């Protein structure tokens, strides 16, 4: 299932110049970011989905973060599978590891509110994440089978929504720089 989705999306700070590459691929190049996000994917996210990337550049600074980035509605949750990062201290509440793609994952949630989402500007919403133990070497054909991680989540109480937004291989930031090229499929 090829991806169908182009996500473009920053609060205005800095410089986030994304380009809507052939197919899945995308490039970014970002430099002193407010909070972005930018991607390939899938109009509709699957817990069934096995991602596929490569991400033949990645060169991030700060808290920049190579991800598989969706949400859910009913309830309103934002989710996060983080391979690679340039310098992110992860911090929150912790339930345990999951396995996955050659990799082990810290498992966090976090709360947000008076926050923008994809309902709104100023909204309250539960984050799920996953993020590698150590970052994900990049520049080869890259895995990301989701189901090991809606599971996991789901056996320590971190359920999904029911209604399926966007699902997308993505460059996050926040107060970041770098340059980013990814193709997703
Ligand atoms: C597991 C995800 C995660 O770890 N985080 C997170 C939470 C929500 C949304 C995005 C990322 C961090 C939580 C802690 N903050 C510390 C920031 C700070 C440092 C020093 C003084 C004042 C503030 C940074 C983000
Ligand atoms: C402290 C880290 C941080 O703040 N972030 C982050 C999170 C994970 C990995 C790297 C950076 C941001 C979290 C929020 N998203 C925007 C959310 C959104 C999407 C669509 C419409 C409206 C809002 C951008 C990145
Ligand atoms: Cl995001
Ligand atoms: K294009
Ligand atoms: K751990």
């Amino acid at each position: 299932m090829s991806t169908d989705y182009w996500l473009n999306f920053t609060d205005g700070g800095g410089i986030v110049n994304a380009v809507n590459g052939s197919g899945g691929n995308y490039s970014v190049n970002w430099s002193n970011t407010g909070s972005f996000v930018v991607g390939k994917g899938w109009t509709t996210g699957s817990p069934f989905r096995t991602i596929n990337y490569n991400a033949g550049v990645w060169a991030p600074n700060g808290w920049g973060a190579l991800a598989l980035v969706g949400w859910t509605r009913s309830p309103l949750i934002a989710y996060y599978v983080v391979d690679s990062w340039g310098t992110a201290r992860w911090t929150g509440t912790y339930k345990g590891t999951v396995k996955s793609d050659g990799g082990t994952y810290d498992i966090y949630t976090t709360t947000r509110y008076n926050a923008p989402s994809i309902d709104g500007d100023r909204t309250t919403f539960t984050q799920y994440w996953s993020v590698r133990q150590s970052k994900r070497p990049t520049g080869s054909n890259a895995t990301i089978t989701f189901s090991n991680h809606v599971n996991a989540w789901k056996s320590h109480g971190m359920n999904l929504g029911s209604n399926w937004a966007y699902q997308v291989m993505a460059t996050a930031g926040y107060q970041s720089s770098g340059s980013s090229n990814v193709t997703v499929w």
